[PDB]
């Protein structure tokens, strides 16, 4: 007599957590953004057992209230500036309620054709709005291109899969019985490139001695040096080694770096080694044709990644991956194979309903506007001499720091990293920012990610005005 | 001034949202369980290209309703038969509407508290109903467990760290020895496993099929791999890892899991239990047996987005040593540094699965077994159990028909029988006149059923446990069975 | 490569919409005859631009079917009672089919002699039914016809050839005269008929709206039309045209077309008779006299695609003089001359139009005729006309109602009376009660009523003879109008 | 219990119609274009009164066969190369078949929503395709447009309701008192444009004194000269006339001549008077950017029409008319009132679905190809000496004739007029071709108008071995 699906239950549970929500997006900016709990809070709050007899859902949902989100790191907040911002959208949150409500399961066309076709048209129509050659589409306008997509987890996954592929065809180029001469594939990447995909080497079965990070300096913005990368590929190719892989990444994680695709491809045609372009955070903004250069090469490389539940209002998760000219590895179907488990939740329908709901054009102005807002505190970060900007800013994100000779607290270099931690503690502090850090050119940066969705520009000046006030608070 | 989260639109489209689910539940039985679409059909109906302007989300729902809903194959009917149910929940519904809401990242532990917090204690949780030994929970524990998205993930980084710690024993220079090490599986282990052993690097040539057959009901003959192990070990490769299944998905075998465990630890190979659609029934002490010997394994997953009541995605991995997936798992790049990291205090469980980032898929998992509670998730498992115990004795009540194995949860499989009627008279003659029912069946809208091959024959698999079906679409499934048998037969 | 009109899409894209057309007829009277639509909708669901690609047309009749259906009046529903009915057949809808495939465009008779062949051949055949004097038939007659797409194209056309003749013989300087041109026509004259007037250029102070009142039924009164096209003369104006009507829009009154013809040629005024509805009707004796002394006008037209089961377009337009028409409509390019044209034996109906380009109208007309009979549209007339007094006699039958007027067809005024009920004790509240019951009864979809104003009275019309409509639906319609007011009434 | 719709008759009527016009378009090529009928034919073949009783539709459709098809020009036939092709497709037959079924009346929004929505949509996509400003458009991607449209019957009408407007508009700034002043408006037109905007002239009560026909010559390709209409313009205004509108041609029926809009636009400012483009046929061309410059300054006039029923597959009637700030003469309505009469069909249906079956690309090859089909031809005529290509061929229409000095039955232009005359009599008593001529420069020129929709490039080449042999057969 149980149904657990019961349509008093459903329209109550769901109306109340519709309740959660609206009320969570009103009141989360009054909300520290950083939660002030200490590891192991929780398991002081909740209960030690799961509880043997039901309970009324009004009393999950005030657990959730009293004890959960005061534990949470607002990611939703206007004042979250920490890594990438996790943008999202009515339509994409609607799009994955209806997605877990139908609980479909897609790993093969007739398992849900509706499923399959649909992401395989979102996909079509993201590389449309990136530009990409028909040689990364699965259908074309009258007829089919060459290329194909999945929507995977993440950008790990997107990188193992073509890691994985890039592997086997390097093992056959060279004449491996099986995998007996893995230990003479080598794969490259800057040393800016996320270090999940040096793990992502790892995991497939790379040597460590193999695994190149290439160093960068400020004289490339950090960006990878194509000579630097043929210099390392021909003595790995002279000294017997087969280079198997490049990894260039659009805009890296820690100062936003573009490596130069076309180059890079270039010099991995020497080799026939495999070109994943990764565009995760970035590949969004060149949705807009003033950020599409970056882009200019993705012709010649045999993979490209990016992610919509970074900077394209797609909640988590939503990772696209397009392959080129997929049939070196009617019927319509996205690359289920390239993916680490077939048999996985509707992603697609949520980033067609972003896209079908809001349009190309608003979904351009939401990388401009975020831009803007993003050159704007550039532009006060600049004007104040007791800081500094270490790097262009090509997209929405800025790495700032107090410079040595602010303060007599900010003297030397070191004196200088330590002031910056000192002001990143005090801003997180405060409950009215959230702001993590990296290092570049062996320095302590401070990086602000413009882009939460809630985030409008009075936001940003604020923050801005309270990293004047912090720091001036400090240095006497 | 576009404002993608504005209250107006928030509420309105989850509103619009709520009333389709409502909806679709009142109407899925009186749609064909699988659909009548052509590949290729959906770019024709919605268009070749993405709008250039913005559109009502009424709209939105009017094309989700007029083109993605016909395309459809309804795994949430109560008349979908196969593979295994999705089951699904209220509240795991409402725990996923709001995860998706808040869409915090939580890599780390400081990038919310709360969402690793949870995850532990729903990991916990179900550790305890599971009474899986405390060795897997966490004092002085290593155990210790992560949600990912599949089990193929589970199988993935329990295979790396079995393949490094191999290397590194067995003296590899690099990888160079990575042609050596060998992992077996049963015959029937799911062909994801094989397929994550290729990912990990593992040759093709040393991963093992163990054959299996009806002596053991299609079970691990443990005999049979220390046979292929010890061969193994004798011609000087190094065994790895073994896999165990316990509920294989195509009969629903179950491997000894003790007797695997000791004669894989001859060769202190790494010995996983996949347990994805069955470990949830083993809340129930009838069924719990079938793990007995889990506290001499390394690692154990099951998806709770398969049989409790856990939309995906939600897969459920436990290990005894977190030190060994964290040894080739973690990083610890300069951007993700925190003072809880640093003090060793939290597991970031990044180093718990492949990719970085992660939704807040505690939050479901733990609001099923808070709102619903043990027993009825006990009873939830048993009363599907019972129909397809209804089902089975159906079936082995009409002579045209035989069940092909011995029922251990909720999936029959079963057959037309040679020699039921003329148009089976050989075994051959009996393969195709199953899938000549199948397709019937399938073709009425009223079923959706699928097959399997079990020991050369062709059979057909009947999986009870679609949350929205009760006893009564079962006993109408097997009368039309029946009929369509007798009109196939004259 | 490209072929529109391949013979596998002309046959597949016409049986897709003949399978609509029957579905859409077996379910049309299940639809709400009012949609529930917003202004804007459409643009919203299709898209703002056209595709640049192609799509099956299968997708074409889905769209159809989803976005455009839904929001429809139907005028095809056996429950839509306003305006007058847009009555149609399978003949009708054939011919026109087979004229949009054939696609020609016949401005001479050279273009295609038997597109204009058929069509005089149709014109006299309707003139034969009607009874029409021979004068506006073609020996020596002058007298001939033309189908035209409006019946305000045929009142603009007779307009400008009887200016043409006032502003001649008054001896207009140019069109400096035409200031002086007056018009008449009585109040219950279509407001086309005063658009057409200002299209041709009357002025505005010039064009005369008799009153009318229930002294003659709201029919035009000729004395009071003499006095005022006297007056005119004395004051040194140019009375030049005047429109009877036979079956006003408003409330079916009908003019005295000989009185009016009469009154008028004291004045040498072009006499131009409107039948657009009513006309049909006078195939049947029994209406015949409503026709009396249009052996005396100078032109009259009556829409088959009202009242004779021919689609829209089709108005017909008979003059008395040909040559008045062409005087003012002809033209002589030099790319359309022939030897056809020259001999003067043929009518080009490119002068008895506005435009030069016309469809093969005449086939459907006549296919309308050949078809079915002279007996079966006169019987077709004749079961609307017992239906809508079968209405009226229900309407008179409920003291709560009143019958407005004498019903001259198979439009019944009615109205709900004053001192009905409490909530209808003035006149004032009456008309507010009558228009509560008209948007209640539209609400329900199961009716579409609208209203007109009768001697200052709110009123409801309700027109019968939608094609599909039957008796039972006018007795249902009526049964849903007493519930409705007993249900206001409390 | 007669039902003119019952289901048996509604679709064996209809199938029997689509068996005819199947049978129709792969027989119409079989057939003379011209008839051998003399005019009172059908007469001596039809009964002269309408039957008494009914008859099976087999009947009716047999008197079809036996009687109206002999008698018809075929506008389908691929030797059609007459006037100017009355082009269609099988989508808009579908779409007005549906229409005539339905059979709504739209004389407002009310009557029928989604009759007038579609219509005003048909009309946006179409001035888009066209490339007009929003000035012509009533909805826009995210508002409204400042202008609008109506699908008309003809031409003529769209002639006609623009003078009218553009007549009152004149009467109210020039102080007339009712019509009282109408005798000073004056109308200008090259003498190419169509005969029958001289008749809606006359119609709308314009003087016969003051409508004036501008003389072209061939030093303009008998395109209006600016200059010839300013001088008109300005002599009307200097002697107390009010020029009030002028009418500019796209491709003129004679000889496809184009007037230069944007300088007959310029022109006619200096007067306030209203400037109405017609470019009935030619229009259709100007969806594709190679031909759309010949539209180029419409941005400055008010009002343009085309016709779809000539050159883009919708069968008539389907004429075109868009009006520039449409506020000087939410809801979403067509201009309902610039309409000889409202209250006719459902015209949009065939029009969108035209358009959306085939889109834009194959409306473009569409026009592409049926021009170079007529370059095809053009290029024949060009390559033998006994002709003349008279006029440049701006689309898909081209003039030509046999010169003076072919032979010596063509000694003196008047034998060339003659030879001409007989060469098109000749022809079109072949059965193989409809020829018909025209006047350019006081000479007897032959048409020749490609595009019958189901002509292919072979159907032209063919017609030219005809035009040859015949010519020599001729002069010998
Ligand atoms: C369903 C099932 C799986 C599915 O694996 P995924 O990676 O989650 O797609 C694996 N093993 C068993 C026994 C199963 O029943
Ligand atoms: C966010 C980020 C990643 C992390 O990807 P996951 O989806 O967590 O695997 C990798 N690369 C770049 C450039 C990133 O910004
Ligand atoms: C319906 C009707 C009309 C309609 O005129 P159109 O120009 O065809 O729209 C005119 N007069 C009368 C009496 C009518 O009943
Ligand atoms: C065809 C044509 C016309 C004739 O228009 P109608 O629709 O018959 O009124 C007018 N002008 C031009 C340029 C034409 O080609
Ligand atoms: N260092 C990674 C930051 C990150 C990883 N996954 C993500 C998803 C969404 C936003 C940010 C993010
Ligand atoms: N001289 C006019 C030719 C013409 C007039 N109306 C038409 C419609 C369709 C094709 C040609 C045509
Ligand atoms: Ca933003
Ligand atoms: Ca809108
Ligand atoms: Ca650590
Ligand atoms: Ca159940
Ligand atoms: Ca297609
Ligand atoms: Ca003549
Ligand atoms: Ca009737
Ligand atoms: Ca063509």
């Amino acid at each position: 007599t149980f149904q657990p699906l019961n349509a008093d239950d459903v329209r109550s549970y769901l109306h109340k957590a519709v309740d959660f929500i609206s009320d969570y997006y009103k009141s989360v900016e009054s909300m520290p953004v950083l939660p002030n709990v200490k590891p192991g809070y929780l398991q002081d709050e909740l209960r030690a057992s799961p509880p043997t007899y039901s309970a009324p859902f009004d009393v999950t949902m005030k657990e959730l209230r009293s004890s959960v989100v005061p534990g949470m790191t607002h990611w939703a907040s206007p004042n979250f500036f920490a890594f990438f911002p996790s943008t999202n959208s009515a339509a994409a949150i609607a799009g994955d309620l209806i997605a877990s409500a139908m609980n479909t399961v897609g790993f093969t066309w007739q398992a849900s054709p509706a499923a399959t076709e649909m992401e395989v048209l979102a996909l079509d129509w993201l590389a449309q709005m990136l530009n990409l050659p028909t040689s990364f589409m699965n259908r074309t306008g009258e007829g089919r291109g060459t290329g194909g997509g999945v929507i995977l987890g993440t950008t790990s996954e997107a990188m193992l899969v073509t890691l994985v592929a890039a592997r086997d065809a390097a093992l056959r180029r060279s004449g491996s019985d099986g995998v007996a001469g893995l230990h003479r594939l080598a794969v490259y990447a800057a040393d800016q490139t996320h270090s999940t995909f040096f793990k992502a080497c790892r995991l497939a079965g790379f040597d460590p001695a193999n695994i190149r990070s290439i160093p960068t300096g400020a004289e490339t913005d950090y960006g990878l040096d194509p000579a630097r990368l043929l210099e390392a590929m021909q003595a790995d190719a002279d000294a017997g080694l087969v280079p198997t892989y490049v990894c260039a990444t659009v805009g890296t994680t820690s100062s936003n770096a573009v490596d130069p695709v076309g180059a890079v491809a270039d010099v991995a045609a020497r080799f026939a080694a495999w070109v994943h372009v990764d565009a995760a955070y970035a590949g969004s903004a060149c949705i807009c044709p003033e950020f599409r250069h970056h882009l200019d090469g993705v012709e010649r490389v045999d993979s490209i990644s990016m992610s919509p539940h970074k900077w394209l209002m797609t909640c988590l998760d939503c990772t696209c991956l397009y392959v080129r000219d997929t049939h070196r590895l009617g019927e319509v179907t996205d690359l289920k194979d390239m993916q680490v488990g077939v048999g996985r939740r509707f992603r697609g329908l949520k980033l067609w309903m972003v896209m079908r709901t809001y349009g190309v054009a608003k979904l351009q102005e939401h990388i401009r506007s975020d831009v803007a807002m993003a050159k704007v505190f550039e532009d006060l970060v600049r004007g104040d001499d007791r800081f500094e900007v270490v790097v262009p800013r090509n997209f929405a994100l800025v790495c700032f720091r107090i410079r040595a000779g602010a303060g007599a607290a900010a003297a030397t270099e070191e004196d200088a990293d330590e002031a910056n931690r000192e002001l990143m503690e005090r801003l997180n502090k405060t409950g009215k920012a959230y702001v993590a850090h990296t290092v570049v050119g062996g320095r302590f940066v401070l990086r602000f990610a413009v882009g939460s969705s809630l985030q409008e520009e009075h936001h940003v000046r604020s923050a801005w005005e309270l990293i004047k006030k912090t720091t001036t608070e400090m240095m006497n």
